[PDB]
RNA sequence: GGAGGAGGAGGA
RNA sequence: GGAGGAGGAGGA
């Protein structure tokens, strides 16, 4: 139950 | 047991 | 560090 | 959402 489940939208 | 233990130096 | 999504700028 | 501290920009 976190952020976007390693599907990083801009890869950081 | 968190970040800066709300002695907040950067306001956030 | 997955117990929260308050948040994308850390990556687990 | 306090147990990670990889991070400081949420702030509870």
């Amino acid at each position: 139950g976190q952020w976007n489940k390693p599907s990083k939208p801009k890869t950081n």
